[PDB]
């Protein structure tokens, strides 16, 4: 293959290639080689591709009509490594998800309504179903707007992303250990599975304020050891086992908010500190703020339901919670993002 | 309670009250008493209520915002018995389902789009999820149209009903016996669980043409005995047991179509012959026409995917099938119905 139709979009705080699955081979090895060639994997600047030389700008979304009768379109995410020729398809990138709905409408994968078009998205990586609400005045995708998000200059049209089956994405229970609060190494933590299995740890119980820079937290090797002792222990307790080379659970250091939000967090990828915050992690953290009996209730003031602002090293993120039922299994989370179509045309492969 | 807001609607070939769950008590006994008083249960003509004295015109739909994050509205169906004061909430009435989406839009349970509004419906009776596509030009529900269905004079606006999780509604497998064809009493049958657990039996193997009137089939007590022998045997084989007092599986006698359709059926409920055909039964039968290896392939010509016309004692019903996957678990079925709002106001209780 020497050329392929391609669309570059900014999805939230990320950017990358949006492709139709029609235009890719079924063989996983050949498909991954094409993705590396599109983004320019293997060079620090990705000088020979369309990638920006940074993980945030070296992503791929593969879109198609859904194989599942409950969804409209299928969404497969791929992380194209920058420094080396590798492809990773493990996580669900919530920011690239912001572009899926608009891309599906512009490419005729679903009929548009007015003034908004609902798009049912199934993330192939995780099996998670997300509804996207796209601004479509007169049936035409609108990118201009007055919505604003951290990390992106200016304003764009808002896209609403509502997670439909976040409860027990990897376990099947909101609290896999059957306890709202557990104890590991004399540290009160909370094990919760909402869009992402995480173990919530108060930063102060590990001798940290929780406001340190991600680089400073990565340098404290004694802290990273104390975090791993809890992560390995929490994973086994959450119905998993020997998570030593799995990327779950995600340890999250929490502390009170400093800029008026509900909570401040430090998200670990497992082993390094996230420079911002994963959307799935934001779902899990905001959920613990609303559910009764979690360790979060001992750290930050009660929030109830509504807008829950999560602070992270590089800004803040609003998560809207809602629950029409009684159990935590019906807790519904939504996030506002923005997206923009940047480049539409043909990408050529070396 | 002496009065309650109420809306009478025709849903497909049925008619009854559409109520908001807000206006009913939580106690099941008091709620059922109110439903009987609305319909006039206990009189052959339902002379003291709004019911028509016939099961088709003595139904209730209780609508509310969904407790499930995957749906927009919840739909609870109730059958109000005519000749005695009883309420039955077992089945999922697909015809009354035709009115749920338009009722939810008119009562502000979901915002309207244009020219169509998608409504995600969860049937509380069965846990089945259905999408309704309502004609809403300029955001206003439209009941006028050119669509036509058997049993209802004139034409009205079409409403599309797409079943989202019909596979294994009671079992969890499309073929609970792990066989496309089973044998009971030397009769080749097919056990399938699609929107409804049914056992598909060729009419000719029981000495019947399959075109007899429902009354003639009910009079043949020797036939009803042979059908029960296969039903009790099929229920135990499909992972159930002693279905002697259960209403599932529903046995279906099949024979070739006579008026140009794909197949002719006699739907047993499970003892008496249905005068028409249940929508859920239509999903199951049409599915067996498309799935390879079923006993239906030995009775009627192949149909493939698309429009599958099912003939029944009082007309025919079109089922649209579709599958973007490989397995029978991703088989998607949709049906066109019509609905109309008849009476909006207040109902008074004796």
């Amino acid at each position: 293959m020497k050329k392929i139709p391609c669309v570059m979009m900014r999805g939230g705080t990320s950017r990358g290639a949006f492709l139709l699955a029609e235009h890719l081979p079924e063989d996983q090895t050949q498909r991954d080689k094409i993705l590396m060639a599109i983004m320019g994997s293997g060079n620090d600047l990705e000088i020979d591709g369309i990638g920006g030389g940074n993980p945030l700008t070296s992503k791929v979304a593969i879109i198609s009509r859904s194989s599942d009768p409950r969804a409209d379109v299928d969404y497969l995410f791929a992380q194209v490594i920058v420094h080396e020729q590798r492809v990773d398809t493990t996580p669900n990138c919530g920011n690239m998800l912001s572009g899926v709905g608009a891309f599906a409408i512009e490419n005729g994968l679903i009929a548009a309504t007015s003034p908004v078009t609902r798009v049912r998205i199934r993330n192939v990586n995780t099996g998670t179903f997300i509804e996207a609400d796209v601004q479509t005045p007169n049936g035409v995708v609108e990118y201009e707007g007055s919505a604003r998000i951290d990390g992106v200059p200016g304003t764009a049209a808002p896209v609403a992303l509502t997670f439909l089956n976040a409860a027990g994405t990897k376990t099947g229970k909101v609290f896999p250990t059957d306890n709202q609060i557990d104890y590991f190494d004399d540290v009160p933590v909370t094990c919760i599975d909402m869009a992402m299995p995480v173990v919530i740890i108060p930063a102060e119980y590990l001798g940290k304020t929780g406001y340190e820079l991600p680089a400073e937290l990565d340098a404290d090797k004694a802290l990273l050891a104390r975090i791993e002792s809890i992560r390995l222990q929490a994973g086994k307790a959450m119905g998993l086992g020997d998570v030593s080379n799995m990327v779950i659970p995600k340890p999250v250091l929490i502390s009170p908010a400093q800029k008026g939000g509900a909570i401040n967090v430090r998200y670990f990828m497992p082993h390094s500190c996230h420079r911002a915050l994963a959307i799935t992690g934001a779902i899990a953290i905001s959920s613990s703020c609303a559910l009764e009996g979690t360790v979060t209730r001992q750290i930050v003031p009660s929030v109830g339901y509504g807008n829950i602002n999560i602070e992270h090293p590089s800004g803040a993120l609003d998560v809207h919670l809602s629950n029409e039922g009684q159990d935590a299994t019906t807790l519904r989370a939504s996030v506002i993002r923005t997206t923009r179509k940047i480049f539409s045309g043909e990408v050529y492969l070396p």
